[PDB]
């Protein structure tokens, strides 16, 4: 299901907006967030760790100025809750969806950026959890 850079930060329980890198490369335990099949933002705990080393990451920038860095392989939670990687959102411009309610938006631009380190924690419940944006990312 893709992956993230270490730039990316995850809201955590445990502590906070921390870089999704270092839970990887240094396996720290903490607790996440995500929506239940009812829309309700609940909190659980990292099932598993796992890194892909070194994929191809495309810079994904947003209407607002909001930036996030990504593989075409890893889903994202659309308005209406879809499972689409990055690659298929750009062309039918959809939005995804946010947790402070804040106004969705499509992809403003994007390019391929290079060969960087992403990864991807590992869930039983859902495999998903939110972002420092608002955003929820899913495997």
């Amino acid at each position: 299901g893709g992956a993230l850079s270490y730039e990316t930060e995850i809201l955590t329980v445990e502590y906070g907006l921390l870089p999704i890198g270092k839970i990887v490369e240094k396996r720290i335990e903490c607790t996440v967030y995500s929506v239940d099949n009812n829309g309700n933002i609940y909190t659980q705990p990292v099932a598993q760790w796992h890194d892909r080393g070194e994929q191809e990451v495309f810079e994904y920038c947003l209407e607002d100025g909001s930036l996030i860095r990504a593989t075409k392989d890893h889903k994202f939670m659309t308005v209406d809750g879809q499972m689409l990687p990055i690659d298929e959102i750009f062309e039918r411009e959809l939005d995804l969806m946010r947790v402070d309610n804040l106004p969705n938006i499509k992809i403003a631009t994007r390019k391929y950026l290079g060969k960087q380190n992403v990864y991807d924690i590992g869930v039983e419940r859902d495999h998903n959890f939110a972002l420092k944006n608002g955003f929820i990312a899913s495997n």
